[PDB]
Formats: structure tokens, C-alpha cells, sequence
């Protein structure tokens, strides 16, 4: 299986599986049961934004999601990632849909990570996604469409969103995130979303997160699995 | 008085002020007791280098010290800025000696702050310093030596450090480390220092600090105090 | 008198002063007579975007004005910077209105300078500006206003703008462009603007320029001479 | 065949397929024979480093050489790159040797890429290298060594350099440097390197260039050609 790190936007509580009873954020380590999660006040419709940083000495993996003239939702976990992920790894975009739908679409990602024994570095951003993007691992359903944007689920021409889809989008070039001795590692990623739907419970979410430089999606790894994990466990 | 946040490169244990008995790294919040300490294995006479970091998310102060092919220090505390530092700041480096002396030397420094409400930011890195540098406050005895390097304390012709010597040397911009509302702020600080003594026990140590943008040194703020509070309150 | 370089969005066409007789961009080295210029297909009313560029290799100053869904303009000058400035500089925005008037609104700016010999560096940008921004040094009637946007020609309560009105708002920190033997030095900078007017013929334009540190307005520099010299020459 | 553009670093003189009379660096369009070369005062022996820059609106490709406390060299050619090269990119180095010989061991590799219609990037930078490094493409001989460097052509256990060697290294990720009705691209890329060699006249250079993201050192493209072009036409 793959080594997963994630920052889950979980839309729909599955409360059946560790999920709060409400829409929420989650620091996710190798397991879609949050190590730690917050309410968030999901705003359907309206353009998200969400930002994770980390560095090796800290070691506090944090992210807050926000929208505009609006109060945010963060959330932090206390983790030394050298302990969980491997040194060579992909960072990514997931997303799914189950019986319930929500557009899953991506209108921006950055992405920074240094590594210092100076200072290695890799960075990238996209304020604009285009079609056939050769930098870009996509997985699933995920695909880029005529506006720039980058539908990580199925959207039919209409832009209605379909259920029981899956996508995942990898930047190309796998990044050193840590080596022996390093004396400090830290990366950043940043991304704008927008999730719409005519459903009166939207499912599933949106994640960002970092695995095996060879990760792809589990089998059988839809809806309230975020595209990340085989199971539930 | 001036609002203080610095990470402090104690090299003199002064026992007497809560100083543990041995050289050492700190954070400390508008006093000279540091909130958090951690045993620095200095390397007098060798280049080290010092990693500063901090995001409003995780509300984490962190710094890491270290020196070619030998372990690091360490130390971190968690607390959140917004709380103790005004709005508007200047960032800077201060030094100090007293009955006991080292040199403060300073080979490279770089500071990035970055303010989400998009993102206002400020970068600054010098790999070298020209003598009357006008992009910074040069305070007390620092100056910038014929080598591009910058003294924070006197250095004799010689290049002998002296005793109860006092310096500081803040960038010129203030920098706008936050704002109500603002989704998340974040800054790091890098800096390469290189610390020389005939003494058996050199003192008093280097610092990386934050205040109020007409900051200045403090009466009587020499020796054990760092150049940066009044007192030892 | 100053020593200038810019880069001018000139609105109004003064013929008498060897203008071009159209709304045009050019480069200007100590002169209002641009030493280079380019047709400015004006598009009044929607936010533009200029892009300015220059490094000592090949020393080619360079800036392109454009605007979403539209083909944008562009002007190159070939020159040696370091023939013009002096070493250390400070870098700014300036606009002007004369009998007839334009908005002269500022909704972001970035800058970049790196002068190698390593590599010493300055960045900064603002994607809105604050009141009272203490990293700004606002000259003539520029001002911040109540949106984040910089205003830098008088706007009537009503967002009416004023004619014979004059600003400029220079970066707080000095920037060394260069110094004797450096390698390389280059220096790249951005802003978004939004001239608007009720005049059939709006005036007078909108510059982005390098000066002495202790640049100020010149006397009479209002109307056709965009704030920046003296007189006409 | 490949679409390449390069910088290129000329230890040997191959006066007859166009070479000056003289070490130098040149810019290659597509063809080993330069555009536009200079005189190259090589230090054999001594740390270099080279900066190559453009922008799609100055249009003017430039690259500079220098080595510690000595005179640099410059090279620069006016060419619209979109004219020439293909939308979408890989970059790297490459470097050979024939009869004669040398190291051309690389030591750090920055690059940095903006296409603007906002501002999509990429930027990556080695201050070393660690061996088997996932996000490089290595060509030919080239490999890293234990100490962190980058050697492009056959260097024994000894590290004396092999002649009749060739190698490349290419960044892992593509790179989209243009697209249309971009307002602005532009790359920036620098990289420093140790020339050793106990041949009077060492042979035969290093090249930083651009292509199909599908390229691969052609068949027979050793010595005089760089490892970048199958002939000398
Ligand atoms: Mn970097
Ligand atoms: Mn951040
Ligand atoms: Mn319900
Ligand atoms: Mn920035
Ligand atoms: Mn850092
Ligand atoms: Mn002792
Ligand atoms: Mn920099
Ligand atoms: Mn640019
Ligand atoms: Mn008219
Ligand atoms: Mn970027
Ligand atoms: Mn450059
Ligand atoms: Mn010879």
C-alpha cells in the first residue's frame, strides 16, 4: 500500500468511520481517520482557499481553510513527518464523490519545499491549469477543463457534478522533502477551490496530500475514502 | 520601553538571572528569561548558522543552530505572536559582550514575512554586507568590516574582540508582520554567524529579535541582557 | 535635481513636447523625452497590468502593458543602467493630472532586485495596500484609500478623480542595484492599474521609476511631466 | 532530431567547424555553431559560475562566467525564443570530452521559469546532490559522486577525467515556457562548476540548454558537439 499524509476538506460526516457529525478539516497520517479535526463552515458555492506549512524543527503540520470576509477553519497536528513519510515522495491533489456529489474543481496550487544540510528547493504554482498539463501526474477521473481549472471529479458538459467519481493530480517531479543530517526541512502548499452542488448534503471532499513517489489510487478507494486509502482502518 | 520577541545565542551561563549552567540557545517573550532554553554545544572559532521560523497557524516558534558535519540545537515554543508583537515591526540582529568577550560576527543574513488576507510579503538576503549599508539600522558599536562581513560588537584592527561592546543592525522597511482578519502570516529568518575568543569562557552571546519599529538599545542593556531589555525582569 | 529612470503610461498625448500624438508607453532615462516608445491601445476603465524588466548582462530595459482578453503593448530600450543610476536607489510609483484628469489607482505592486557578486536580494509586494503603510514613503497627494487601493492622484469622496493633482510612493528600503565588479544585478517589477475619467481625452499617466534615494517631487513637475523632472529637457 | 538552445561553455577550439581560435562560450540555436561567442579566460582549476537569463519581451538570451576576484566574460544574442523552441520544455547541462579530456563536475544548478497570462512558475535549485537523484534525468556517463556532486562526464576512482565521455542531466519535471497570448515568459537559470584537467589543452565543454522534452544525447554527438547535436551543421 502507499504511505499517506494529507489535509482532508471532508464535506460529508461519515460519522460510521471516526467522522464528527459535521463538515470539517483534517490532518490525516497514513489513516482517513483524522488525527485531528475542526468544524468547518462549508460555504458551498463561494471560492475556498486553503494553505499547509511544516518544518522539520516544529514539526507541527497546520492548515486553515478561509473564504472571503468570512471567519477560517485550522487546524494542527503535532508530528515529526521524518517518522512517516519516506524521503523521496509526490505531492498531490485528491478528490471524490459518492452517492452524494459536490464539484471538486481546483482554480490554483503552490507549492514550496526546502531542505537544507545552501538549501535545496523545488516550487511550483499554477494560477491556471491547461489541458494535457505534462507537469502534472493526472489520476482517476481528474482532468483540466476549458477554463483553466482543474476538475479533480467528473463534471458533465452541463458543469453538474457526478457521483461515485475519483481523481487525483501529482506535480511530475518527485521532491526531497529529508535526508540524514539535514538540519532543517520545511514545505508549504497553497490552493484555491470550489465546490458546488445541488444536493442538500454535498459529498466528499478535497485533500492535498504527499505519499510514495509511486502512489496511485487504492483500490476501491471512492467517497468517504478521499481517493487515499484501501480501507477505513 | 520596547516589545520583544528574539531567539538568543546565549554563549555565558549568568546563573544568577535564570540562565541555566551551561551556553545555550533561547526564545525569548519580552524578557531576557527566556520562555524555553535548550544546551548549545558551541563551536567557538567555527561558522554556524542559525534557522528562525514561525506561521501564525501554528503559533510555533521555532530555531535550529548548527555547524558543519556536527548535530544541531534546537528549541522551539508555542505561542502566538499576535499576542505579544504590535502590528508593524522591524526585524534585526544585536550583540553584546561584557567582562567576558567573543566576536558577533554576522556572514549572511536573510528574513522572508508573508501577510494572507494575495499575500503581501518582504525578502531580504545579504550573502555579504557593504560597508554603510543604507538598507539597514546600524545600532551601539555594529559595523560593517572590510571583509563584507558585519560586527555587531567592536573588533579591534587586530581582530580581537573587546569587551562591554554593545551593536544591532535592523533592516530599514518595517515590516507588516500582521493584520485583523488576516488568513495567515508566517516569516523565517536565516542568518550565519562566526564566533572567535581568546577568553576560556567567551560571552555574552548573538540574537535574532523582533520589536516595535523605533526600537532601540535599551540603557544599560549590555552584557548578560543582549543588548535587548533594560532590566532582567 | 534627481537622477531618473522610468518606465511611463503616458494617457495624454503633448505633442509640443515630443510626445507621440497618441496615448503611448515609453522608457525614460533622465528625460520626459522617452528615449523609446510604443502605441498604448488605452483600454479606459479596466484594470491593466504593467511588467517591467532589466538585468546588466544583456541591459535591455524592457516593459509590457496589457489587460485580460486583449493584446498588450511593449517597449524596449537598450542601455546600461549603471551609466544612469547611482549605486544605491529607492523605487517608486508616480502619476499626475493636469487640465484634463484620469484615476491613477495602484491595486498591487511587486518588486525584485538581486545584485550578485551568494547574490544579495530585495523583494516585495503588495496585493492591497493598508493606510498609513509604513514600509511606503507617500509623496504629493498620493494616498491609500478605504478598498487597500493606492491612489496616487486625488479621487473625489465620489471616486471622481481631480485634475492638477501630483504622488508619487517610493519603497521605504533603499535598493543597491549595484556595486563595482558584481557579476550580474537585474531588477524586475509588476502593478496592476485602473485609470478611469469622464474626460473624453484623460490625462496624464501613470510611471514606474528608479531614482536617487532622496528623490522628491520636483518643483512644477505636475501635468505632461508624470511627477518626475523639473522641466522638459 | 531535438529542438536545442543553449549556452555553452567552450574549453577546445574547433576552428574548423566554426570555433573561434580560443576557449569561449557561445549561444546555440539549433546548431553547434554559435550565434554569438566571446573570449573565455578559463581558470582551469578554479570554481566558475554561470547565469543565464531571458524574457519574451526583451527577447534577448544573455549568460555570463566568472570565477572569484577575476574578470567575467558575457555573451548575449537577440532571438525571440518562442520562434525556436517548442511550448513545452525540459532543461539540464551536458558536457563531454574527446581526445582530450577534463572534469566537468557540476556543484550547484538553480533555474527558475514564469509564464504569465496570475504567473505560473517552477523553480528548483541544488546547492548539492545526492546520488540516484529522483528528479533529474541523467544521460550518458553522468552521475553524482559521494560528495554531492554533479559529474556530467567519466571521472575515475582516482578523479582523473576520461576523454571519448558524454553526459547530461536533465530536471525531472517538464517545463512550460510559453503559450499563447501569454502576456510574459521568462527563465533564469545559474549553475556553478569545476574545470580540472591535466591536458594542456583540456576539451571539450559544458552546456546549459533547452529542449524537447523527449530529448536524449544524439547518436555520435561526443566531443566538438557538446553532446547536443547528432552533426555540425
Ligand atoms: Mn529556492
Ligand atoms: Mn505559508
Ligand atoms: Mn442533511
Ligand atoms: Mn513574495
Ligand atoms: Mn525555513
Ligand atoms: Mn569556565
Ligand atoms: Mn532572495
Ligand atoms: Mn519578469
Ligand atoms: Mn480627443
Ligand atoms: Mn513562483
Ligand atoms: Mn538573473
Ligand atoms: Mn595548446
Amino acid at each position: 500500500a502507499d504511505t499517506i499524509v494529507a489535509v482532508e476538506l471532508d464535506s460529508y460526516p461519515n460519522t460510521d468511520i471516526g467522522d464528527p457529525s459535521y463538515p470539517h478539516i483534517g490532518i490525516d497520517i497514513k489513516s482517513i481517520r483524522s488525527k485531528s479535526t475542526a468544524r468547518w463552515n462549508m460555504q458551498t458555492g463561494k471560492v475556498g482557499t486553503a494553505h499547509i506549512s511544516y518544518n522539520s524543527v516544529a514539526k507541527r503540520l497546520s492548515a486553515v481553510v478561509s473564504y472571503t470576509g468570512s471567519s477560517s477553519t485550522t487546524v494542527s497536528y503535532d508530528v515529526d513527518l521524518n517518522n512517516v513519510l519516506p524521503e523521496w515522495v509526490r505531492v498531490g491533489l485528491s478528490a471524490t464523490t459518492g452517492l452524494y456529489k459536490e464539484t471538486n474543481t481546483i482554480l490554483s496550487w503552490s507549492f514550496t519545499s526546502k531542505l537544507k544540510t545552501d538549501a535545496n528547493s523545488l516550487h511550483f504554482s499554477f494560477n491556471q491549469f491547461s489541458q494535457n498539463p505534462k507537469d502534472l501526474i493526472l489520476q482517476s477521473d481528474a482532468t483540466t477543463d476549458s477554463d483553466g481549472n482543474l476538475e479533480l471529479t467528473k463534471v458533465s458538459s452541463s458543469g453538474d457534478p457526478q457521483g461515485s467519481s475519483v481523481g487525483r493530480a501529482l506535480f511530475y517531479a518527485p521532491v526531497h522533502i529529508w535526508e540524514k543530517s539535514a538540519v532543517v526541512a520545511s514545505f508549504d502548499a497553497t490552493f484555491t477551490f470550489l465546490i458546488k452542488s445541488p444536493d442538500r448534503d454535498p459529498a466528499d471532499g478535497i485533500t492535498f496530500f504527499i505519499a510514495n513517489t509511486d502512489t496511485s489510487i487504492p483500490s476501491g478507494s471512492g467517497g468517504r475514502l478521499l481517493g487515499l486509502f484501501p480501507d477505513a482502518n
